[PDB]
Formats: C-alpha cells, sequence, structure tokens
C-alpha cells in the first residue's frame, strides 16, 4: 500500500547516499528494502536519472553505474530502462528551462547505458529519427567516441545500420549538410568518404605538388580505404576534374599540357591502383562518368585509356575486365564502349 511520492522519497535517499559512499552493496540493499512494485520500476530509474543530472560529470557517472547495477542484480530490466529513459526524454524542454546542458548531460546517460548493453545504438534512433531532441542523438554519439575510441563508435555505428540523414531535421537531410553538422559535432570520422569527396578537388587545387596530394591522402585516409572501389573512384574524380579544369578536338598545346599533368599525378595514382585490377576496374568507371559529364568529346575518353596504358597507371587486364562488368549504377557505359572497343579488341588480336 505504498504511494508513488513514498517511493520516489525512498528512491531519492538511495540516489544521496550512493552519490556520497558510491556502495554498490548498500544501494541494492537500499533498493531491495523498498520493495517496491514492478509497476514504479521504470519511474525509479527516471528518478535517479532526473536527481543526478544537475550535478557534477562525476556524479552523473555514478548514477549511471547505480542503473546498470541494478540490472546486474535483477531488480530492473534493460526495458525498465529505456521506459525510464523515454519518460525523461519527453520532459526535455521542461528540463532544459532548469537544466541548460540538458541535452549533453542526457547524452552522458545514453552513452554510458550503450556500453553497459542497456540499450543499444539501432533502439536509440528510433525515438530519435529525424532531429527528435536534436542534436541529442549526435551528442550521444560524441560521449560514445570520448568514453570508448573512434574505432569502436564507427564499427557499433556501421552495426547499427541506423542511416545517419535520416537522423538530422527534415530540413537538414542532405549530404553536403550532413557533412557540416557532423564537422561541426566533431563526428566527420565517421563519414571519410563522404569528407573526400567534398575536400579532395579543393585540396589539390590548394597545392597540387604529388608529393602533398600523397601526404594529405596518407593523413586522412585509412588504409583500409586506400584499397576501398568508392574511395578510388573519388581519387580519380577529383584528378580528372582538376586536369580538364586547367587544361580547358584539342589543340596540340591542350594535348600536350593534359599529358604532362597526367605524367605528374601518375606516381600518385599508381601507388593506390598497382597491383587491384578491380580498383583498376573503378578507376575506369569514373573516367567514363568523367567524359560522360562533358557529353563525351571527341577522342576524349579513348586518349585517356591510351595514356593509362602507356603510363602504366592501368593495366591490360582491367581494360578488359571494365569492358565485360555489369555494373549500370555509372551512366555512360554504352557509349564508352563505342568509343574504346576498336582499342580494346585490339589489344586482345593484334
Amino acid at each position: 500500500h505504498h504511494s508513488k511520492e513514498e517511493l520516489l522519497k525512498l528512491t531519492e535517499t538511495v540516489v544521496t547516499e550512493y552519490l556520497n559512499s558510491g556502495n554498490a552493496n548498500e544501494a541494492v540493499n537500499g533498493v531491495r528494502e523498498m520493495r517496491a512494485p514492478k509497476h514504479f520500476l521504470p519511474e525509479m530509474l527516471s528518478k535517479v536519472i532526473i536527481l543526478s543530472l544537475d550535478r557534477s560529470d562525476e556524479d552523473k557517472e555514478k548514477a549511471s553505474s547505480l542503473i546498470s547495477l541494478l540490472k546486474q542484480e535483477g531488480i530492473a530490466t534493460s526495458d525498465n530502462f529505456m521506459q525510464a529513459f523515454l519518460n525523461v526524454l519527453d520532459q526535455c524542454p521542461k528540463l532544459e528551462v532548469d537544466i541548460p546542458l540538458v541535452k549533453s548531460y542526457l547524452a552522458q546517460f545514453a552513452a554510458r547505458a550503450i556500453i553497459s548493453e542497456l540499450v543499444s545504438i539501432s533502439e536509440l534512433a528510433q525515438p530519435l529519427e529525424s532531429g527528435t531532441h536534436f542534436p541529442l542523438f549526435l551528442l550521444c554519439l560524441q560521449q560514445l567516441a570520448k568514453l570508448q575510441d573512434r574505432e569502436w563508435l564507427t564499427e557499433l555505428f556501421q552495426q547499427s545500420k541506423v542511416n545517419m540523414q535520416k537522423m538530422l531535421p527534415e530540413i537538414d537531410q542532405n549530404k553536403d549538410r550532413m557533412l557540416e553538422i557532423l564537422e561541426g559535432k566533431g563526428l566527420s570520422f565517421l563519414f571519410p568518404l563522404l569528407k573526400l569527396e567534398k575536400e579532395l578537388l579543393k585540396q589539390i587545387k590548394l597545392d597540387p605538388s604529388p608529393q602533398t596530394i600523397y601526404k594529405w591522402i596518407k593523413d586522412n585516409i585509412s588504409p583500409k580505404l586506400h584499397v576501398d572501389k568508392g574511395f578510388v573512384n573519388i581519387l580519380m574524380t577529383s584528378f580528372l576534374q582538376y586536369i580538364s579544369s586547367e587544361v580547358n578536338a584539342p589543340s596540340k598545346e591542350q594535348l600536350e599540357q593534359e599529358k604532362q599533368l597526367l605524367l605528374s599525378f601518375k606516381p600518385v595514382m599508381q601507388k593506390f591502383l598497382h597491383d587491384h585490377v578491380d580498383l583498376q576496374v573503378s578507376a575506369l568507371y569514373a573516367l567514363q562518368v568523367h567524359c560522360y559529364n562533358s557529353n563525351f568529346p571527341k577522342g576524349m575518353l579513348l586518349r585517356f585509356f591510351v595514356h593509362f596504358y602507356d603510363m602504366e597507371i592501368i593495366e591490360e587486364e582491367a581494360f578488359l575486365a571494365w569492358k565485360e562488368d555489369i555494373t549500370q549504377e555509372f551512366p555512360g557505359k554504352g557509349k564508352a564502349l563505342f568509343q574504346v572497343n576498336q582499342w580494346l579488341t585490339w589489344l586482345e588480336t593484334a
């Protein structure tokens, strides 16, 4: 016959003493002596969170530890934590009035609960989709990275299968805006190829020295992504965009400049492409799309094929594999094949 207010008052005492002593044994004892009904469990947990919110970072850590302990002891469940967490989230506007940093603080609780296996990233994404509470979801990610590491967070985020763009407010739901927001939260590391796509051409223009470009890639892209087909697409596309922006049937002078520019970038291209037929195919697709965007100017695609072959950027087998590859992810394959088919036949038959 115990009321809601009695049990909340009892909860408050347990919290005050745990924050003082860090008594795992006595906190559990306190909660057990409460003999709280199962229906009060979520209310108890949300009280634990709210009592701690406007206290120190250290007291917040202690409150999260208490929650985890109650689950470990079978006093409450992951489901009870989720109920409780959602109940606090719903009060976010009210709490923010008196606790201006409440979102950042709530993000601390979410991060620690995920770490202790009380809630998943994929679950957390559900009530937060489309920028609910926003930037709360991103602040949870911030805290995860800080408490663990970027490699851990990157793979957990990958495992969650959450679509990051879908987590943004609707008016922000665009790849370019997404990158702006993530960079501002210190979360750019989650989308390195998107960041590459937006920055690489700018970087080449800034300092086109082959050594600088290579070192920039080494610094900003993982060795594993160096062998990723998407990376190669962006790499090649960026070089080609640079070349054509500087060089523009063309004059003898334009053709020579174009060749000299390629000759300067060749060692960088070779460093990533050598001994990777699949990547060399992806590089040909990048070339295909590049020429496609200029309506396949007379002889352009073919002259680049010839350069790629002669400069040992692309080996014979990749040219033939490109022709055979069935992808329709890239426009202009039929028009592309029309231009280069005789040259390819020549490689095979002459």
